[PDB]
DNA sequence: GACCACGGCGCC
DNA sequence: AAATGGCGCCGTGGTC
């Protein structure tokens, strides 16, 4: 390519060298800009930055946000990472992408937008007649790009007082605990070293090894091997509340204060937009979809994410959602009368469990509920479901019978499902989304049967992640209009930050919006909560 | 210091 | 642990 001198000219393909990854973080070391068979590049990339119109190429997103972080209203466009990853989800990074589609990615700006002008040439053509596929790029990805820019750089603020004092708390219990541990063990050791844990549950005391790690074949000592020997031995116990805090102090209360940007203030997570086989979104660096709810611990580092001063949160969370887009894949008569006739499944099944009338079904009750009704759609085995309901086979085989039973369907949606996959190598969601699953054709059942099991989860998981994709792209500009925030994702929930006065406005607007992103064979409900902070706002 | 595999576990 | 699926992050034990 021919060195033009900077400023490219409008629809320039981009490239970039961040000092690291993170966008809200990085040094902005280079910047360049491809077309029409020259090369660009700026001599200074803060500077050169405020010449862009958009930010045109491979992780284009990345870069927007580094431009909103510096004030400035630079919009990711096309990214050939979106288009390689509607092609095939398995395209995930774009060193893979670029081997695959012709080129090589490296550490130089001006390669990496001579890499991405050819790259979505190439790429181009490949969606070129897969017109559900381009539907998907136009309406959802391409757009939710920018809404997932604004939230990156936007951040969400947390309590960090009330984060350090928690830690000088939870570490006092947590040295009573592990005294207790060394104690009923004789003698001291590194509780936090699965493998020392290993002996002395299993050669030192007495206790009976459960089960066998999958890659090593060492003795587990998991939650559910230690949950079996819960009365074998009272140290155990303590392990279990060891463990609960622990893993709370060391992954949320002690990390998340110290990534506070200083400019913001806030917590800034990344949303990845091509990580996962089945369209889902996730977080990371801090991964913000998984900070605590069940525990009481959880809770309280829950209450640690707050709204800006004179603003509420407004948390919003579709229920029942995979098994409400079942209904409407499947056709099951019986499912989609459960959901006309507004009936709440967690709840049914929880009254079954513990064994008490929907009325007195609390929060932990119902969240159990979940992994049952979950575990069994999906196809746990009647051995596992008899262990965390702690009933017999019989018992637990009967479940999954009448669990079945209730909507024949469903069945039939699985058995269409899996042989389409086997005849054209993959399966897809009511979009069109597609993830390759090319060993439905395996020889050894189990990884058969595993390869099933995610080919017919995807079309349902897939299904409610690009619904809930494209109610962010429809709601985004409402926000705008109405001076609220997007804050956060969490799969089928969304936190919005939106002014006292107008949270009101917003939550009933934002509502409305999810309910109707796409009316099915059933309807979408959503719950709406307000408050302060994370956990009064589903409260 | 970086990175790796693993077992383990937080959320959807 | 186990015929649920989809993630990312932590500490250990270990390499380079
Ligand atoms: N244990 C699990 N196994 C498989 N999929 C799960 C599991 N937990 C959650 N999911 C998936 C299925 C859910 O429909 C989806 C959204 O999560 P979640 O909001 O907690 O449940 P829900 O939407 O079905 O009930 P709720 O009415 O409480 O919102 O994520
Ligand atoms: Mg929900
Ligand atoms: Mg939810």
């Amino acid at each position: 390519l021919e060195e033009a001198p900077w400023p490219p000219p409008e629809g320039a393909f981009v490239g970039f060298v961040l000092s690291r990854k993170e966008p809200m973080w990085a040094d902005l070391l280079a910047l360049a800009a491809a077309r029409g068979g020259r090369v660009h590049r700026a001599p200074e990339p803060y500077k050169a930055l405020r010449d862009l119109k958009e930010a045109r190429g491979l992780l284009a997103k990345d870069l927007s946000v580094l431009a909103l972080r510096e004030g400035l209203g630079l919009p990711p466009g096309d990214d050939p990472m979106l288009l390689a990853y509607l092609l095939d989800p398995s395209n995930t990074t774009p060193e893979g992408v670029a081997r695959r589609y012709g080129g090589e990615w490296t550490e130089e700006a001006g390669e990496r937008a001579a890499l991405s002008e050819r790259l979505f040439a190439n790429l181009w053509g490949r969606l070129e007649g897969e017109e559900r596929l381009l539907w998907l790029y136009r309406e959802v990805e391409r757009p939710l790009s920018a809404v997932l820019a604004h939230m990156e750089a936007t951040g969400v603020r947390l309590d960090v007082a009330y984060l350090r004092a928690l830690s000088l708390e939870v570490a006092e219990e947590i040295a009573r605990l592990e005294a207790e541990v060394f104690r009923l063990a004789g003698h001291p050791f590194n509780l936090n070293s699965r493998d020392q844990l290993e002996r002395v549950l299993f050669d030192e005391l007495g206790l009976p090894a459960i089960g066998k790690t999958e890659k090593t074949g060492k003795r587990s000592t998991s939650a559910a091997v230690l949950e079996a020997l819960r009365e074998a031995h009272p140290i155990v116990e303590k392990i279990l509340q060891y463990r609960e805090l622990t893993k709370l102090k060391s992954t949320y209360i002690d990390p998340l204060p110290d990534l506070i940007h200083p400019r913001t203030g806030r917590l800034h997570t990344r949303f990845n937009q091509t990580a996962t086989a089945t369209g889902r979104l996730s977080s990371s660096d801090p991964n913000l979809q998984n900070i605590p709810v069940r525990t009481p611990l959880g809770q309280r580092i829950r209450r640690a994410f707050i709204a800006e001063e004179g603003w509420l949160l407004v948390a919003l969370d579709y229920s029942q959602i995979e098994l409400r887009v079942l209904a409407h894949l499947s056709g099951d008569e019986n499912l989609i009368r459960v959901f006309q006739e507004g009936r709440d499944i967690h709840t049914e099944t929880a009254s079954w469990m513990f064994g008490v009338p929907r009325e007195a079904v609390d929060p932990l009750m119902r969240r159990a509920a979940k992994t049952i009704n979950f575990g069994v759609l999906y196809g746990m085995s009647a051995h596992r479901l008899s262990q965390e309901l702690a009933i017999p086979y019989e018992e637990a085989q009967a479940f999954i019978e009448r669990y079945f039973q209730s909507f024949p369907k469903v069945r039939a949606w699985i058995e269409k499902t899996l042989e389409e996959g086997r005849r054209r190598g993959y399966v897809e969601t009511l979009f069109g989304r597609r993830r390759y699953v090319p060993d439905l054709e395996a020889r050894v059942k189990s990884v058969r049967e595993a390869a099933e099991r995610m080919a017919f989860n995807m079309p349902v998981q897939g299904t409610a992640a690009d619904l809930m994709k494209l109610a962010m792209v429809k709601l985004f500009p409402r926000l705008e209009e109405m001076g609220a925030r997007m804050l956060l994702q969490v799969h089928d929930e969304l936190v919005l930050e939106a002014p006292k006065e107008r949270a009101e406005a917003v939550a009933r607007l934002a509502k409305e919006v999810m309910e109707g992103v796409y009316p099915l064979a059933v309807p979408l409900e959503v719950e709406v909560g307000i408050g302060e902070d994370w956990l009064s706002a589903k409260e």
